[PDB]
């Protein structure tokens, strides 16, 4: 949505190392540019894979 990340305001890498530890860690496609929906593709091409090998399994 209509949030995004701010860069750290600090000048000394403690700052920084403490914005990081701090991060939201509800990380999502979009962090990276990605459109959201690259989560859902990749989980897609996961889970047929996943077939993929039961099927080789048997």
């Amino acid at each position: 949505g209509h949030k995004d990340i701010q860069m750290p305001d600090g000048i000394r890498r403690e700052e920084f190392v403490q914005w990081v530890e701090l991060l939201p860690d509800t990380q999502t496609p979009s962090w990276l540019g990605l459109p959201n929906n690259a989560e859902r593709v990749l989980l897609t091409t996961q889970g047929v894979d996943m077939i993929s090998k039961m099927l080789k399994m048997q």
